[PDB]
């Protein structure tokens, strides 16, 4: 029922600064938050957003995270002069003080609690706080790297303490270590840290051991730390999405968290003077978007870092535009990580396979500006069978024109000369709905119940690429074969069936074996290899297809393959069922998805997918997650 996303900002924040001379310092500016909200202003982001206000973080409240000595000696600097602040800021590494920081620290943390109560209280379904200080690299007794107390781990003690939470992940995808998290719950398995990171060998800040791949945690939090370190710069879009595809996401959604909380740095965004990287701004669309089935949507975002005032705030856009459910930016270029991305994802996969089921199984600068991104008019049309009224969300809609039905006898005199139940009407609503998606802009996406699949099929594919859409991605349930030509680089082919058997490399056939393990090994190939797939194609339409003849799983699919093709997803259902239309029209429609909660894969499903992934990879690049053997 949570509906809304918090956006927690204050002035207030922007009102210190650094005070002398200092080269690494001088980079951590007020103007980030002044940049980042004005931005979001402009976009009219923000006047969307329930503007929660910010509030002081408590003393009881710092030391779940904090030592006593330490906040006693932070509580002290709202009284030095500028020499003093000097000489306590050279006790740490990387950070300054001011005479105001203290006040805005605690409101930093403050506020991330406020956005925790709110998403937790379930009075908006996600949101973004803009701090400073930030957070990341701040530990129990120190302040370090810009960071004066850590607003994310006082986020998920404090979720951990007030609701009772058992199993809470924080993506930290700042391109610096936030070792202050990774510290905090080194050896709590109820708080699963991951974060990757500029680590350059360890020649990169904060220079530490600990940062590489092979700390998983201590003790009963063995695993519940994953490094990902980037070990040259100019990592991209693909390396970003490889890290997600193929170590992040398999092990969130067996982790199956209750709260999703983003350390939310964009210095590893293109143009960032400190992180040197070159993903645009539109990944962090995604990379929002493929956490969001995560926690019933409870997601909560906190900004870290970021120092390219105009990288900053298109990055920010990005990442509200995707809590407010707008639809994803297409990301054009995607191939294979570089050969240091697979080596890092390489070990990293190899190392975790101990603890993570998915991985188990082998232990046997100047950019253009993003486009704009409005929600459509109504986002979801759902045509039922004829004469079936259903309650549906606010932002759906049922479907017929003269024209339409003008074309609908063109293709029945052509192409199916002996025609006549009442699929001619399936026919019409097929046409209508595709041509509010690609040409109207005023829907996004829709679902239509059919009778004959073939009909159907070939005239939604043959008349979406005269739309024209380019590419199109049909993802197909059934056993059969369909009206679908694979040939000519238009078309890519997932099917999910039950016989046995593909010869060519634009089809990808999933054959689970029947069984309780269906669930596991589906989301083990849909992250692993049907969004790498689709990424990589790039379509601008999706097709999903049901035959009438155990899709606990379709709420995922259908929110995940919103990725692709700016959302523009039509889904035909054969035959009337209730229960599953529902859930295809409410994750069409942006609603939150059910989690699955937890049961291991069967190795045969295991090797059949690793099959396909060496008989697919040198074609589609991203699902590579080893280096590639050289000649
Ligand atoms: C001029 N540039 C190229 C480097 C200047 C420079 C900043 N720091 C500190 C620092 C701390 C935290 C973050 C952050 O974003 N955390 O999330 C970013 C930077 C250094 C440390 C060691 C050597 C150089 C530097
Ligand atoms: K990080
Ligand atoms: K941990
Ligand atoms: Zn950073």
């Amino acid at each position: 029922a949570a509906s809304g996303s918090a956006l927690i900002f204050d002035e207030e924040m922007s009102r210190y600064k650094l005070l002398w001379t200092d080269p690494e310092c001088e980079i951590e500016v007020p103007e980030r938050l002044t940049v980042s909200y004005e931005a979001l202003r402009t976009h009219g982001l923000a006047q969307r957003c329930k503007a929660v206000p910010v509030r002081q973080a408590t003393e009881q409240e710092i030391l779940l995270a904090h030592s006593e000595e330490y906040l006693e000696a932070v509580k002290q600097t709202p009284g030095m002069n500028v020499e003093e602040l000097m000489a306590f800021s050279k006790k740490y590494n990387a950070v300054y003080f001011h005479q105001n920081i203290y006040h805005c620290a605690k409101l930093a943390a403050g506020a991330t609690l406020q956005l925790v109560d709110s998403v937790m209280k379930r009075e908006v379904r996600n949101g973004m706080a803009l701090v400073r200080p930030p957070g990341h690299h701040s530990q129990r007794s120190a302040a370090n790297g810009f960071c004066v107390f850590n607003n994310v781990a006082f986020a998920a003690l404090y979720a951990k303490k007030n609701y009772n939470l058992n199993r809470i992940l924080i993506v930290d995808w700042d391109v610096h270590h936030g070792q202050g998290i990774q510290y905090c719950f080194e050896e709590d398995p109820s708080v699963l840290y991951f974060s990757w990171h500029r680590y350059e060998h360890q020649s990169f800040w904060p220079n530490l051991p600990e940062s590489d791949y092979s700390s998983v945690g201590k003790g009963k939090g063995s695993g519940f730390n994953i490094n990902l370190p980037w070990n040259k710069v100019g990592m991209t879009n693909s390396d970003y999405l490889a890290a997600f595809f193929h170590v992040l996401l398999p092990v969130a959604y067996e982790f199956d968290p209750e709260l999703v909380i983003v350390s939310a740095g964009f210095d590893s965004a293109i143009g960032d003077p400190e992180g040197e990287m070159c993903a645009l701004p539109e990944i962090f669309a995604h990379l929002t978007h493929l956490l969001m089935p995560l926690a019933a949507g409870k997601m909560c975002v906190v900004l870290e870092g970021g120092y390219n005032l105009t990288s900053l705030g298109q990055s920010v856009c990005q990442t509200v535009h995707s809590l407010l459910g707008d639809p994803t930016p297409r990301i054009s270029g995607l191939g294979t990580a570089c050969d240091s991305a697979l080596e890092s994802i390489q070990n990293v996969r190899n190392v975790q396979s101990s603890y993570w089921s998915s991985f188990k199984h082998l232990a046997q600068i100047v950019w253009p500006e993003p486009l704009k991104r409005m929600p459509a008019s109504v986002r979801t049309v759902v045509v039922p069978p004829p004469g079936v009224e259903l309650t549906l969300p606010k932002n759906c809609q049922h479907s017929i024109s003269e024209s339409t039905a003008k074309e609908v006898q063109r293709i029945r005199d052509k192409h199916f000369h002996d025609l006549t139940q009442n699929i001619l009407r399936s026919l019409g609503n097929i046409i209508s709905v595709l041509d509010r998606m690609m040409r109207s802009d005023e829907v996004c996406n829709g679902c239509v119940v059919v009778s004959d699949l073939s009909v159907s099929v070939q005239c939604a594919l043959q008349h979406a690429l005269t739309e024209p859409a380019e590419r199109v991605l049909v993802v197909y349930v059934g056993d059969g074969e369909l009206p679908v030509k694979t040939n000519d680089g238009k078309v890519f082919l997932v099917q999910i069936c039950t016989k046995e058997t593909d010869k060519c490399v634009n089809r990808l056939t999933l054959c689970l074996r029947e069984g309780e393990s269906l669930t596991a090994g589906f989301m083990q190939a849909l992250l692993g290899l049907i969004l790498p797939v689709a990424y990589e194609f790039n379509p601008a339409l999706v097709l999903g297809i049901v035959e009438e003849t155990l899709m606990r799983v379709w709420g995922h699919m259908t929110c995940l393959i919103q990725g692709l093709a700016r959302g523009r997803m039509l889904t035909l259902l054969q035959g009337y069922d209730k229960d599953l239309l529902e859930l295809t029209v409410s994750a069409l429609s942006g609603a939150s998805i059910s989690p699955l909660g937890p049961r291991a894969p069967k190795p045969e499903d295991v090797e059949m997918m690793e099959k396909q992934r060496q008989r697919l990879q040198e074609r589609w690049g991203l699902l590579r997650c080893t280096v590639s053997e050289s000649w």
